[PDB]
């Protein structure tokens, strides 16, 4: 309740965007330590871990997968039924992972 909830929806929007470890190179701008500076500044560069717990899934995904729209769409039905997961709030803005750059990007 105090504490399960990580900053508000700011962080969980751009999580799997802070989470940005390891793209191919590493830019000189995000960082493992950064990440959660960057919306999360609550959670230690430790103890993140556990909150991705449940935020984890989509990580290895974009980063260690990198996936595109209609292919993630059904994979955050797994955030959804498997053990616990996370909420309607939580999938709501994951389920974003790719319409958030595919919508007002290019505009055609």
């Amino acid at each position: 309740m105090a504490a399960g909830e990580l900053e508000g929806g700011k962080p969980l929007s751009g999580l799997l965007n802070a989470l940005a470890q390891d793209t191919f190179h590493g830019y000189p701008g995000i960082t493992e330590e950064l990440l959660r500076s960057q919306l999360y500044p609550e959670v230690p560069p430790e103890e993140f871990r556990p909150f991705l717990a449940k935020m984890r899934g989509i990580l290895k995904s974009i980063a260690s997968a990198d996936m595109d729209f209609n292919q993630l769409e059904a994979f955050l039905t797994a955030q959804t039924k498997k053990q616990g997961g996370i909420t309607s709030d939580q999938a709501a803005v994951i389920s974003k992972f790719w319409k958030s750059h595919k919508t007002k990007i290019r505009e055609s």
